[PDB]
């Protein structure tokens, strides 16, 4: 039951994971998603979007996105909602 | 760097991984992977395809696929040929 996203998504959003600042910039359907820890250290990991079923991959990891303008809420497969991540541009 | 795929590929593609049967069904951007076992038993996994980054997840495990025509090749993300799958409508 996947819904399909807009295809320009373009630009860099922000948000918090686990008191982690992420940082995810958009360029086409690829991307990368920036953890930021407390120390300093920063956590870097490819994306890619795929809007026909709604699925964005970091690293190796598989995760449902949803594009509300410039918000993008990025969920868990079983969609835990103590793991939904809102990212802002 | 992905390399992206043709976006019509409908059909039932079969090949052998680990002396299993793979049989995968697909359907605009999506299908099912089944894998028979020896015993006749089936497991059935979810399959969406990107595109655009060349990517197919299965169940929640990342692949990289390649379409030859009637040839789906499939390829874990570390392209390590032992773990190379190719199917076949
Ligand atoms: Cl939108
Ligand atoms: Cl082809
Ligand atoms: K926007
Ligand atoms: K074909």
């Amino acid at each position: 039951q996947p819904v399909a996203q807009p295809t320009d998504i373009d630009g860099t959003y922000t948000g918090q994971d686990d008191g982690d600042r992420i940082t995810l910039v958009v360029t086409g359907t690829t991307g990368t998603w920036t953890e930021l820890e407390s120390d300093g250290d920063q956590k870097v990991k490819q994306v890619t979007f795929d809007s026909a079923n709604q699925r964005m991959i970091i690293g190796d990891d598989v995760k449902i996105y949803t594009v509300n303008g410039n918000q993008i809420v990025v969920d868990d497969m079983d969609r835990d909602p103590s793991d939904q991540i809102v990212l802002t541009k």
